[PDB]
């Protein structure tokens, strides 16, 4: 509920996203190709994204 | 929770979205170009978003 507290639009979907993602990755046995299908996105698309936020 | 148990990212960025600048509108009543500058993003962007998220807007 802290993401509503955020100022920045921009910076409150990275927070989101990154809170997204890595509580997908726990529920997902912590694997990139499974993750990656599973949220919908390309491999090398997840992979430019969890270097940018985590 | 809503959103955590929704299933693909493209889905769950766009309600986040939606409900974070819904809230933003709220607490600045409904005054479009104090949201969009407070946010950071242009008018026309925050304009363009309540449109395609389908964002209720009131307050005169
Ligand atoms: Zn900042
Ligand atoms: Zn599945
Ligand atoms: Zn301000």
């Amino acid at each position: 509920s802290y993401l509503l507290k955020i100022k920045e639009l921009k910076e409150a979907k990275k927070e989101f996203e990154k809170i997204f993602i890595e509580e997908k990755l726990r529920e997902y046995d912590y694997d990139l190709k499974r993750t990656a299908e599973e949220i919908g996105i390309d491999l090398s698309n997840l992979y430019r994204k969890i270097k940018s936020l985590n």
